[PDB]
């Protein structure tokens, strides 16, 4: 069991993208970096009923990028609207204790509205990777339109997890108009503009409880022309795809890197890859 273990995670509302061609890049695999454990998260549309018959080429491409590098897919899980899969080193893995699970909790008729939890346990302790997908129009467990429910929430258990992330598009957004929050962008001014970001406000209503953003210092991943780096001011520019990252047992997580990736431009958010660094 070492002292200390690495965990990179991306998360991109991708929409109707499919896979894209450097995927050494999305996952931050690009710089000989091995992480122990690494998470990839999507929101989009239609990804079950796979018409775009996508699925296959999504295994093909992970499975020749990673088979050789010593991961095992732990779990893939999608929906019509959400997607979640966990590798973790093979090396790390004892079948008799492993415990993988994942749950899927939807709110809505549709089945649109919820999230994906899936966890498992290396060295006796226990990670959980979250996401989740909440639109405006929801009647919600909190009655907010912030992508949180308490049964995705594995802090609030009575055997909480030692290691939490929860990645993806949390339908929290930027409360100015488009004008000002163009105009801070051009000043490159992040923090000003986060200063109107909903995450705050999502943490008074007591959601999102005890769970730590990194420092984000990059522009708005959202909402852009696709193919371009022109914002689209037909809604305020945001930082849709999060990473928030917890302990349930008193564990130290640090994170080391937090960036958009500006080189995807195939659509109107960009993706979000996270670096964090965990003490047993
Ligand atoms: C940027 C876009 C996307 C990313 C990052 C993504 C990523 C993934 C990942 C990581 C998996 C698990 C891969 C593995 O077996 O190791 C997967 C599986 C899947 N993808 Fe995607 N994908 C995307 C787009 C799509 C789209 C657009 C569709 C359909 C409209 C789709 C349908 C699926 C299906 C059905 C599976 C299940 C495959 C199976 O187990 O047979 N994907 N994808």
């Amino acid at each position: 069991p070492p002292a200390q273990l690495s965990v990179h995670t991306v998360s991109w509302n991708s929409g109707h993208e499919r896979v894209p061609t450097n995927l050494e890049e999305l996952l931050g695999l690009n710089s000989g970096e091995t992480p122990d454990v690494i998470a990839v998260a999507v929101q989009g549309f239609g990804f079950q009923t796979d018409k775009p018959q996508q699925g296959p080429a999504c295994v093909k491409n992970f499975q020749s990028l990673l088979t050789s590098k010593g991961y095992t897919k732990l779990k893939n899980t999608i929906t019509e609207t959400m997607g979640l899969t966990v590798y973790c080193l093979e090396k790390h893995l004892d079948q008799n204790t492993l415990k993988n699970e994942t749950i899927i909790v939807t709110v809505d008729d549709q089945k649109k509205s919820g999230g994906i939890v899936t966890s498992f346990t290396i060295y006796n302790k226990r990670f959980s990777f979250t996401t989740s997908r909440m639109s405006d129009e929801d009647v919600t467990s909190t009655n907010t339109k912030y992508a949180y429910d308490t049964r995705l929430d594995y802090s609030k258990k009575d055997d909480p997890s030692d290691f939490l992330f929860w990645i993806g598009d949390l339908n929290v957004r930027v409360e100015t108009n488009a004008t000002h929050a163009k105009s801070l962008v051009d000043q490159n001014n992040i923090d000003g503009l986060m200063a109107f970001d909903q995450l705050k406000k999502a943490k008074e209503q007591k959601l999102f409880d005890g769970w730590t953003e990194p420092q984000v210092t990059f522009k708005p991943t959202y909402k852009f022309k696709p193919n371009t780096d022109e914002y689209d001011l037909s809604a305020t520019p945001s930082w849709t795809d999060r990473a928030l990252y917890k302990s349930g047992t008193g564990k130290t997580i640090q994170p080391l890197s937090y960036n958009s990736l500006t080189n995807y431009k195939q659509t109107e958010h960009r993706p979000v890859l996270a670096k964090f660094r965990v003490t047993l």
